[PDB]
Formats: structure tokens, C-alpha cells, sequence
């Protein structure tokens, strides 16, 4: 039975990533089971929806007035050190309402961190049905 735990937004730096205060320790979290288009991506450098991606997931972090992480099942952490977890703003999970947009796809799936991946598959489904940014 996974679990929110709060947090406070230190800086978004990208669609799938943002550092937190984690436990009173700064640590940088990249969100489970997405990948956005990317602003700082190692090949490409800016690619399409990734400034847009971006501006979606700092305004609704900065906006909230509550922040929760939520860890999965499995690793906690990445090979970069970075936290990998499901992420809430005011109780919105802010990973499924990417791929809701048209945002972000549904990463490739590691068991077991793998809890919510169907319905985040429910959510690309419809976003590709009405055709939304990355799905236009």
C-alpha cells in the first residue's frame, strides 16, 4: 500500500523533473513512468512540447499549496541519484495529468515500479483519441 509523503518544491527544472525538499534534504526527483519531451536532453537539446511540458509542470507545482511524493513498489532512486516517484500537486498526481494533456507519453515499464501504469495508460489513450499536442 504505497504512500504520500509531503515535500516542499525547491525548482522545477524540466517537464519530468524537479528538485525537492525531501525529508529536509534537497534531492532531484524525476517523475515515474513518463517521458516528456525534453528542454535538456543530452542529443536533441530543445525538442517539440518540451518548453510547453515544462511550463505545465512548474506552474502546477508552483501553484500548489500542497506537494506529496508518492514512492512506488520498487527502487526508490536512479543510477543519476534521483528520487523516482509518483508526484501530487494539491492531490492532483501531476504524472497522470501530463500524459492527460497530451504532454508526456507512458515510459517504458520497470517492474515492480509499475503501480500505476495502467491508469496512466487510460489517460494517454484518451489524449491520443482527442488528438492533444504531442498526439495533434
Amino acid at each position: 500500500k504505497l504512500h504520500k509523503e509531503p515535500a516542499t518544491l525547491i525548482k522545477a527544472i524540466d517537464g519530468d523533473t524537479i528538485k525537492i525538499m525531501y525529508k529536509g534534504q534537497p534531492m532531484t526527483f524525476r517523475l515515474l513512468l513518463v517521458d516528456t519531451p525534453e528542454t535538456k536532453h543530452p542529443k536533441k537539446g530543445v525538442e517539440k512540447y518540451g518548453p510547453e511540458a515544462s511550463a505545465f509542470t512548474k506552474k502546477m507545482v508552483e501553484n500548489a499549496k500542497k506537494v506529496e511524493v508518492e514512492f512506488d513498489k520498487g527502487q526508490r532512486t536512479d543510477k543519476y541519484g534521483r528520487g523516482l516517484a509518483y508526484i501530487y500537486a494539491d492531490g492532483k498526481m501531476v504524472n497522470e495529468a501530463l500524459v492527460r494533456q497530451g504532454l508526456a507519453k507512458v515510459a517504458y515499464v520497470y517492474k515492480p515500479n509499475n503501480t500505476h501504469e495502467q491508469h496512466l495508460r487510460k489517460s494517454e489513450a484518451q489524449a491520443k483519441k482527442e488528438k492533444l499536442n504531442i498526439w495533434s
